[PDB]
C-alpha cells in the first residue's frame, strides 16, 4: 500500500484515486479517508447490473433489446429500441430499470452480497422518490446502495479475473462494452462513468472506475470525487483519470 500524491492531475477539484495491481499486490491511493468512504455508486452500478441481466436470462448479448414502448424522452438517443451496447454507452435509465425490475429482489440481494458490493442495501428498491423523478430512480442512484471505491476496485477484480460464477461469456461482453479509446494504442482502458449528487451533504459522487491493461500487467482502479461544485460530473473525473494514467501508468 503506496500513499501518492495525484492531486496535480486532479486540477484544485477535490477527490481520491485508488490503483490495485493484483500480480504484485501493490495498492496505490491518493485520499485514503475518500477511498474508504461508502457512496452511491451512480450509473458505474451498470457494470453489475449488465451482468444481473446477462446471468438471468433477461438480456443475452451486446445486441440484446428490451422492447422500448415509444415513451419520449429529452436524450434522442433513448428514443429508440436500443441494444445493449448502446444502452450501456448512452446509459439508457429506462433501459436499465426495465432489466433489473425483471429480477427478483432475493437474487439482486445474493449477487451483491457473494460481490461483497459495499452495504448490499436494496432495500429502497424504488430509489430516490423524493426527487420527484418518479420512475427514472433505483436503489443504485443516490439511494440505499452505498459502496466505497476500494470496494468498487475489489469488485471490478473479482468480476474480471474470473474469481465469480459469472460466465465468460458475459464477462467479456462487458468488457467489449467498457472499452474506451483514450488515444494511446499501447493501453487498453474499460471503465464506467456515474454521476449523482448527494442532497444530504451538498457534494457530488462523480465517478471513474474501471481497469487498465499494459503489457501483461492490469490495473483496477477507481477515481472520486465528492467536491461542492456541481459541474464535477462523471465525465469529468473520467477526464482527470485519463491524466492520471497517462501520466503514471503509461
Ligand atoms: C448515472 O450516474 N446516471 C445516468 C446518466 N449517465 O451518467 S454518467 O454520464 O455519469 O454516466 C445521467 C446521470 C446519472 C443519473 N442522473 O441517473
Amino acid at each position: 500500500v503506496n500513499i501518492v500524491d495525484y492531486s496535480d492531475c486532479f486540477e484544485g477539484i477535490s477527490g481520491g484515486a485508488i490503483f490495485c495491481n493484483t500480480k504484485n499486490k501493490e495498492y496505490n491511493i491518493y485520499n485514503k479517508e475518500l477511498i474508504e468512504t461508502r457512496r452511491s455508486p451512480c450509473s458505474t452500478f451498470k457494470i453489475v447490473s449488465t451482468l444481473i441481466g446477462l446471468e438471468k436470462g433477461v438480456i443475452n448479448s451486446k445486441e440484446s433489446v428490451m422492447g422500448y414502448d415509444g415513451t419520449d424522452y429529452p436524450n434522442k438517443n433513448w428514443n429508440k429500441n436500443l441494444s445493449l451496447e448502446e444502452a450501456f454507452k448512452e446509459s439508457c435509465v429506462w433501459y436499465y430499470k426495465k432489466l433489473i425490475n425483471k429480477v427478483d429482489a432475493k437474487s439482486v440481494q445474493n449477487i451483491l452480497d457473494d460481490l461483497k458490493y459495499g452495504n448490499c442495501d436494496i432495500s429502497e428498491w424504488e430509489g430516490d422518490l423524493k426527487n420527484g423523478k418518479g420512475h427514472l430512480n433505483g436503489f443504485w442512484l443516490e439511494s440505499s446502495l452505498q459502496i466505497s471505491p476500494k470496494e468498487q476496485v475489489q469488485t471490478m477484480a473479482k468480476i474480471f479475473e474470473g474469481d465469480t460464477n459469472f460466465k465468460k461469456e458475459h464477462i467479456n461482453i462487458l468488457r467489449d462494452i467498457m472499452a474506451i479509446d483514450v488515444n494511446d494504442a499501447n493501453i487498453n482502458v474499460y471503465g464506467k462513468t456515474g454521476t449523482g449528487f448527494d442532497e444530504k451533504n451538498k457534494r457530488v459522487d462523480a465517478w471513474f472506475v474501471g481497469m487498465l491493461e499494459r503489457e501483461g500487467d492490469t490495473y483496477y482502479f477507481a477515481i472520486k470525487s465528492d467536491d461542492s461544485n456541481k459541474e464535477i460530473t462523471g465525465p469529468k473525473v473520467k477526464e482527470i483519470a485519463i491524466n492520471i494514467i497517462k501520466k503514471y501508468y503509461s
